[PDB]
């Protein structure tokens, strides 16, 4: 037994050939059943994810997150969120890995890069939650927020909605004029707008932020569309909230993962009893979300493991067929098991 | 920037370059410098481990364990207890790998087997703590369970008493009659005992079996010696314990991390009241322990990902001398940090 390592190049070898269109709808895909079966009953929400909260250079998370499919295989996606690593080290904020090891046996089974993944099922998940909230003829999408989450979150909602343009900001101003540049693959029209006319004209938005705790909202409290719906992405710190609580107030809140949103999504800003039900609900019964696309609605997004694992599972069918990655004999399995220095 | 992996075959070579005992000194003297550390506030026990159930085959768990280093590494190991393995799978029971991760980017700089390591901090902290609480003149050393862990025992225990004899005992007897052959290379005479004999005439006993949960304990509550030390080595499931209560409740009892003890260790059965300073204070100020060589005590030894770290960097330095391992770029670092996917 080797663990199966796909390495960067294997990655992006799988996105290459497969295009990032279809690799984004098979997600899109994937995440939808998954998260009807966990409203349904047939799957469980993955336990609470752990931190490590780092301070210097800025303040920033490193995160665990395990979901297990029991008899089959555990996931454990770690994950750093750093958000001086682009402009001190030319390092993504998002940095990870994403392992799956055995149920019956323990052992690490596969190994994969987890920057594209975690990108991907952000994306993914924004869409699955616009789909069911955004009116299925939004034109104009609202990015606050122009790093790297906020390409794959245009890329997948311009998969899902009928994007003409994006009226887009970043308090960065170098990251606000190249994220065109980055976005033109999808063929959707961007455009720099300030915040209050972002809130004004778009019909769905996308918050993903670096912003410190404490330091929000992203988006100023005033006139938005009476059908915004709004995908509210940036987590990280306990305290970090982007959204001014009056709109909040005012909105239709489904959580990804109600326990994990209460601590660390907009949700922290709520009382528990104000939620509406989680996203997985919705996927399997849409009652609770129907004509929810007219009025205010926020999807509260703080990701969770099983998203990894099904954007795994993707990647792995993918790299199987293909023959992709190698085999690295990691962990010591001793000629005889109650030897730890048989080193056979 | 790729991450350095440590395979078995480089594991293997780091012990036959350096040797059994002189590698197990270094953890040893890495393991109570760093325990003294704690126990002057200079660093801190690590966070509480995090741990999934399984069921099937038999009962076990499968655990992570983070550790930081402000400023320096992020270390995670993470391991299996899957005790059907050896007899179904020829695989240990304990089946691990440690990860290390950069504090300031979290980008994953280094990944190696955690099986041997395990084993060998797992003996060192054992060595540690019957260093200061056993007689110094300990001739007589107690196995209860001789599987994997049994075997780092006795050597660790080898390094830093005048062991003359060890009285050992296992449920399986085909594990108990390999033993001998496992631990020749320490030269400290095996005798096969009953646990009754062990805890007669042992002057320091390390349990460290597969037992299950609720089905302690596996030494009797009978005459031992005035003077016993133990080292309650055995930790999965809540609820697994191996010594009697009524032994406990006599001893001076130090947990190596009591909030992770008083869950999985011996300390479950005993009131959160009742504890004496950890290990780590121990270290710092062995004047503590002096007083308890001659008089009943309990090392409760869950272990914590802070001996994983201090393991791994022995590995580090010893493979980095040898210029062994493998370089295998597993992150994606797009050559925009913005644009996840810019695939460099
Ligand atoms: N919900 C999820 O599943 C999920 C997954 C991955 C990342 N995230 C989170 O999304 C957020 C963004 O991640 P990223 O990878 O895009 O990071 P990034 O560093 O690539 O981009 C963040 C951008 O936000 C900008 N910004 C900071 N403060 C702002 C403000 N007040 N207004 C407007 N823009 C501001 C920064 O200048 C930067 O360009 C982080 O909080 C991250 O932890 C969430
Ligand atoms: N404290 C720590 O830091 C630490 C580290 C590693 C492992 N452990 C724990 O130590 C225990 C042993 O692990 P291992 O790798 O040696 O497993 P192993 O399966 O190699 O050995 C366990 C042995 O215990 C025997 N056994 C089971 N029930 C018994 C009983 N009632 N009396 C006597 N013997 C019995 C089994 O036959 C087996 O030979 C496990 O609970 C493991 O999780 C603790
Ligand atoms: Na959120
Ligand atoms: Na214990």
């Amino acid at each position: 037994m080797e663990t199966w390592v796909l390495g960067r190049r294997d990655v992006a070898e799988v996105v290459a050939a497969v295009g990032r269109d279809e690799l984004m709808r098979r997600i899109i895909d994937r995440l939808t059943g998954g998260l009807a079966e966990i409203g349904r009953g047939e799957r469980h929400l993955s336990p609470l994810r752990g931190g490590l909260e780092r301070s210097e250079p800025v303040p920033g998370i490193w995160e665990w997150m395990p979901h297990r499919e029991p008899g089959d295989h555990i996931t454990l996606k770690t994950v750093g969120y750093s958000p001086a690593n682009p402009a001190r080290f030319g390092l993504p904020t998002i940095l990870g890995t994403v392992a799956r090891y055995d149920d019956t046996t323990g052992a690490l089974t596969a190994l994969m890069d987890g920057v594209l993944l975690t990108a991907l099922r952000t994306g993914a998940a924004s869409a699955v939650a616009s789909r069911l909230l955004a009116r299925p003829d939004s034109h104009t999408l609202g990015l606050i927020g122009t790093g790297a989450q906020a390409v794959t979150q245009l890329h997948a909602l311009s998969l899902v909605l009928p994007l003409q343009r994006a009226l887009v900001w970043d308090t960065d101003p170098a990251h606000r004029e190249s994220f065109a540049r980055r976005a033109a693959f999808t063929g959707v029209s961007v455009e720099i707008a300030e915040p209050a006319r972002i809130a004004a004209e778009a019909d769905v938005i996308s918050t993903a932020t670096s912003v410190a705790v404490g330091q929000g909202p992203v988006l100023p409290d005033t006139g938005v569309r009476e059908h915004l719906h709004i995908n509210a992405v940036g987590a990280d710190l306990v305290g970090k909230t982007e959204l001014p609580l009056g709109l909040l107030e005012r909105a239709f809140v489904t959580a990804d993962h109600p326990e994990q949103a209460l601590r660390e999504g907009e949700c922290q800003q709520l009382s528990a009893d104000r939620l509406g039900p989680q996203l997985a609900h919705l996927c399997a019964d849409p009652a609770a979300a129907a004509g929810r696309q007219d009025t205010l609605s926020v999807f509260d997004s703080t990701g969770f493991a099983f998203e990894d694992a099904l954007a795994m599972e993707v990647f792995l069918e993918a790299a199987a067929e293909r023959d992709l990655g190698i085999r690295v004999g990691i962990e010591h399995h001793p000629g005889d098991a109650l030897d730890p220095y048989a080193l056979q």
